[PDB]
């Protein structure tokens, strides 16, 4: 019993992890297989940031001014390529820790795992979602690009983040493993801010079966409602629209608890409403919108990796 | 910036974890060097388990009647004894992924991250504290008896946790890794209950000089308050009470942010006393006790790991 905001275990990634210089500038990358991924803002000093032409900074670049360190070992660079916002660059040696592994670009709501890194080395592990103004909330300090947020399925450790920046208000913006931005965002120092954010609806309703599941039911009414009366109140609330196809994947759920999709729904729609009366839920005094359907299964059930 | 309940890097302890079988009961054990530690109770039966024996249970077994698996590798038992609440299994090999290693026993207040496992294999890690009453707020399930609870320090693993129990209300109970229970609790299936719990004070604060750190400001007031003042309010809302070494401790967060101890506490002490009125610190809207300074000063400072 119990329910906790758990991260993946991140020792799988931790192999992959190195440190990136070029010139002054240090920041991680990801080693898999003879390739070493990072933000191209490594090829940029301090003013260059404000304001940089990336295909004209990397012209400027031969492979000997990338210094990537493994360890107490230095990777021989022999090749670089930019896609989109990252650098890519071949080394002589296959990380012999390489795990299986893919690349993948989330959707807005779901969730992964960041290994917060500085200088190559990992500083540690927390579960973050895309926001659906695609920021995460995440904890990320100066030197903390080039770490990378993941998922594992059974022995396969699925890359879908690379951090490259903090915007206002302290949340975090990046890119996939292709380089390319989630969001509007650049690589830029110049001003930019993240939309209005919004609360993932399909992942509040998955947090309220497992506060089911771990015997928290306060909550729930004798109440039914359709999928309209219940989005039409979410929308004044600043939810997102729940969808059938999220009522679909609520389905395993649904069938272990015994609840509907839709009678969780009314029961949200109260509480929307009438606000929680100072009390809380899985120990928590505000709806939480973090943890997709797989993770409460996957946290319910006992999913290992391998 | 930004703040996260944040776990340990969990590689270095995902080389020690192996399987544990005797007879019907599996669970998990910490391999590390040439021995497995797990808990003893992989020696009952469902029925030994309300009322067991375990010197008894033990004399019957000889050491062919353990099976220790490390992923797809049988480990021959060459040896075991009994110390208090866990048993040790000597094998053959040593793990050749041991860490650095010391075994601890925490103080109430004191944090760690759980690596959840299950048949050997790790579900997730989280960040815990020692509870007051010798708990922790776990999320773990059948078959996670084994999982341990560590900190890490620079290249070194501190394990203080092995999981043996779950108690009522959904909380957790384990041992020290030499088998000592933290708390009163026994490894047996009869009524038993923690003790009430209560807040730990000087992670309240340390969190409240990371919401500083972060930009979370409103609750600072321009009052000061002594130790007794503040003392005696918190012992009527059943917080623990605050020493003149939890000053000394908090002293780094203080020289940092420019708060003096005593003026965090006259925060606090109006906190406490008002009510946070519907506002959130660090988009908490409950007061975080399971923060230490020294995790605040990590998270903060970017510290990492080797
Ligand atoms: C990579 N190591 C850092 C991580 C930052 C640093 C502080 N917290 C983080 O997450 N990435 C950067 O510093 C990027 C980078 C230039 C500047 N930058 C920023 O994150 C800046 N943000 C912005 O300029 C804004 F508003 F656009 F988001 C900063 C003011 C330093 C937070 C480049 C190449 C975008
Ligand atoms: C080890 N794999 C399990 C982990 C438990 C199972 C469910 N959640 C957990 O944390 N450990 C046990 O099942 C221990 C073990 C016998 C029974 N037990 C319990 O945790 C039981 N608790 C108690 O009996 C009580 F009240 F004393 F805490 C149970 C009712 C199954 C939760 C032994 C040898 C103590």
């Amino acid at each position: 019993s119990g329910f906790r905001k758990m991260a993946f275990p991140s020792g799988k990634v931790e192999g992959c992890m190195v440190q990136v210089t070029c010139g002054t500038t240090t920041l991680n990358g990801l080693w898999l297989d003879d390739v070493v991924y990072c933000p191209r803002h490594v090829i940029c000093t301090s003013e260059d940031m404000l304001n940089p032409n990336y295909e004209d900074l990397l012209i400027r670049k031969s492979n000997h001014n990338f210094l990537v360190q493994a360890g107490n070992v230095q990777l021989r660079v022999i090749g670089h390529s930019m896609q989109n916002c990252v650098l890519k660059l071949k080394v002589d040696t296959a990380n012999p820790k390489t795990p299986k592994y893919k690349f993948v670009r989330i959707q807005p709501g779901q969730t992964f795992s960041v290994l917060a890194c500085y200088n190559g080395s990992p500083s540690g592990v927390y579960q973050c979602a895309m926001r659906p103004n695609f920021t995460i909330k995440g904890s990320l300090l100066n030197g903390s690009c080039g770490s990378v947020g993941f998922n594992i399925d059974y022995d396969c450790v699925s890359f879908c983040y690379m951090h490259h920046m903090e915007l206002p208000t302290g949340v975090h913006a990046g890119t996939d493993l292709e380089g390319n931005f989630y969001g509007p965002f650049v690589d830029r120092q110049t001003a930019q801010a993240a939309g209005t954010d919004t609360t993932i609806t399909v992942n509040v309703l998955a947090w309220l079966y497992a506060a089911v599941i771990n015997g928290d039911r306060w909550f729930l009414n004798r109440f039914t409602t359709t999928l309209n009366d219940f989005n039409l109140v979410a929308m004044k609330y600043n939810y997102e629209p729940l969808t059938q196809d999220h009522v679909d994947i609520l389905g395993p759920l649904s069938a272990q608890t015994g609840i509907a999709v839709l009678d969780m729904c009314a029961s949200l729609k109260e509480l929307l409403q009438n606000g929680m009366n100072g009390r809380t839920i899985l120990g928590s005094a505000l709806l939480e919108d973090e943890f997709t359907p797989f993770d409460v299964v996957r946290q319910c059930s006992g999913v290992t990796f391998q």
